């Protein structure tokens, strides 16, 4: 009869979470309805922004406000008078399945001290997602300091940064060489670890 959606997939990066699926070719234009099951109720409820949509994707970022609890989602296809049944996604848990991309890293220097500005432009404002404040209070960045020639390596951590924009002043050992730096985001120490940024390098005179 009228088939259900297929190839369902939940992708979450930088707290943008989107559900995708695929659907066969239809003379009439298929429409979909997506439901979410939060952990508190353990009951499926309608995702308001994804009712009778023609798109094969749905933004879930607003339906998700628990990082440690599980969510399930399902989709059904509507074609003319008929409907399919719901197809259900794998269990979703932000802390487990959510990715954190590379931070924006800006490298500069005041004399012999290297300055590192790092953050994620993509992160939702707390004013817009208030439940998020609790998560940001556990944000920190790990910084890897690399001397391309003499070879040395060092590790730094920074946290409790205003508006999630972290800064760090690093005195260079010594001191007529090039240093390169990279960074990663961390939530709750190592519960959530992000991807490394590519290296930014900088020269330092004597």
């Amino acid at each position: 009869a009228v088939p259900s959606p297929t190839g369902t997939s939940v992708k979450s990066k930088n707290f943008r979470t989107v559900l995708y699926w695929q659907y066969p070719s239809m003379s009439e234009t298929p429409h979909f309805v997506v439901e979410v099951k939060p952990y508190l109720s353990g009951k499926y409820q309608t995702v308001s922004t994804c009712v009778n949509i023609s798109a094969t994707s749905c933004d879930l970022s607003e339906e998700i406000n628990e990082i440690f609890h599980s969510y399930w989602f399902r989709i059904k296809a509507i074609v003319g008078s008929q409907q399919s049944q719901y197809v259900e996604t794998d269990e979703f848990v932000l802390q487990k399945h959510g990715k954190i991309g590379p931070p924006k890293l800006n490298l500069s220097r005041h004399g012999a001290e290297i300055i590192v500005d790092v953050y994620h432009p993509e992160f939702p404002s707390v004013e817009v997602r208030p439940w998020m404040r609790e998560i940001y209070s556990e944000l920190s960045y790990s910084v890897i300091f690399r001397n391309s020639e003499n070879e040395s390596r060092k590790n730094f951590t920074v946290a409790d940064c205003e508006m999630n924009e972290c800064n760090l002043s690093i005195p260079v050992p010594s001191e007529g060489s090039t240093y390169c730096v990279s960074a990663k985001g961390h939530f709750f120490d190592d519960l959530i670890v992000g991807a490394s940024s590519e290296e930014s390098c900088i020269w330092v005179p004597i």
